[PDB]
């Protein structure tokens, strides 16, 4: 006979607001002898799963009836125990995917001058997760092309023109698109009128008005997009370097791509520059983990775990899914479990828990003290 070994664990779920399914599963199972009983935790609080209930346990599996952001969004964790002891699953995040439509309330007039640079605000509906942004001239689907006189941000979704013309006269609408697992959804706004008053004849050294953060935090492998677009006359040219498009794309980052990046808006009259720093981070991943150990009574044990990733993660310890700190019999150091002479009250499940700002991983094993 033996203690619980996880055969499947809950993974984070993006339940789309809408949906046909009137429920949401969070999987969990463990092989154990005798058969393993299950418990659940939400946001750190334990779950009441009861008879005539809405939070239903189906043999290890958590099934939540009619889920809502306002009631169900959060962090869930499975707990698998039997006479031998408890182990705890990875945390799974339950999030809700939605996109509202723009207000049927008309847009604020945005009037500028010909030759002047002008920004048109998207100001988009409530949404999760992040969106694509395109803009529309007069009708649908009459798209604005991104060419250098035009720029649509993928943060704010605001349209930018560096210099206005006679060709830019018309009505404008922001089209927000959400991409999720089984559905794309595009919503667009009421049409704002761009009025263009008397032509300015003057020239302006470029001013960057679409910047990118002082610092940008990304994981290894992530796509990275820094935005840099500038007002100016004549139409400024975007230049990038490490210390020719307005957005610098990094298809998959390695650690080398860390450092200060510089954007140069430069027309013939001057140059505006902007500097930001990319920090390359990484998830905790298991370098070494504890194994099911069979030990004699009164013996000693050197147990250990270590994890990679930036920043260097912190190794916790759990006994039967309970925060373990150093105590009479047991010694604790970062990722080290030293048993100063074993008792039978040690025969249980143990886990090491490595974690940083980016994630928390788990590794478990059974201790069996024998005579």
């Amino acid at each position: 006979t033996f203690g619980p070994v996880f055969e499947d664990q809950p993974l984070s779920v993006l339940f789309p607001e809408e949906s046909t399914e009137e429920q949401v599963l969070l999987a969990c199972r463990a092989r154990a002898s005798p058969p393993a009983t299950y418990r659940w935790k939400m946001n750190g609080t334990e779950m009441k799963l009861e008879p005539g209930s809405r939070h239903q346990l189906v043999g290890g599996n958590l099934v939540i009836m009619n889920p809502t952001k306002a009631q169900d969004a959060g962090v869930y964790q499975c707990l698998a125990s039997n006479p031998v002891g408890t182990v705890v699953s990875r945390e799974a995040i339950l999030r809700f995917g939605f996109l509202q439509e723009f207000s049927k309330e008309e847009r604020d007039p945005v009037k500028a001058h010909e030759g002047w640079g002008v920004m048109l605000p998207c100001n988009p509906p409530a949404h999760y997760p992040g969106l694509s942004y395109r803009w529309l001239l007069n009708e649908f689907p009459n798209f604005i092309p991104t060419d250098g006189r035009h720029f649509v941000s993928q943060t704010t979704g605001n349209l930018y023109i560096a210099r206005t013309n006679a060709s830019d006269l018309g009505n404008y609408s922001c089209l927000a698109t959400s991409h999720m697992d089984f559905s794309t959804k595009s919503v667009f706004s009421k049409f704002a009128q761009l009025n263009l008053a008397a032509e300015d004849t003057r020239l302006f050294a470029p001013s960057i008005k679409a910047r990118f953060p002082a610092e940008t935090y990304a994981l290894v492998g992530q796509q990275v997009t820094l935005e840099c677009f500038a007002f100016g006359n004549p139409v400024p040219r975007i230049k990038w370097r490490k210390v020719a498009e307005p957005t610098l794309q990094i298809p998959s980052v390695s650690f080398e791509d860390e450092g200060t990046y510089e954007c140069e808006a430069e027309n013939s009259k001057g140059r505006d520059t902007v500097q930001g720093r990319i920090i390359v981070q990484a998830q905790p991943e298991w370098l070494k983990v504890i194994s099911d150990t069979e030990a004699d009574i009164g013996s000693n044990l050197r147990w250990g775990c270590a994890a990679a990733g930036k920043p260097r993660p912190t190794v916790r310890w759990l006994r039967n899914g309970e925060p373990l700190a150093s105590q009479n019999r047991v010694e604790v150091l970062a990722g080290d479990l030293r048993f100063s002479k074993l008792s039978l009250e040690d025969s249980g499940m143990y886990q090491c828990v490595a974690e940083n700002k980016h994630g928390t991983i788990y590794a478990s094993a059974e201790l069996a003290v024998q005579a």
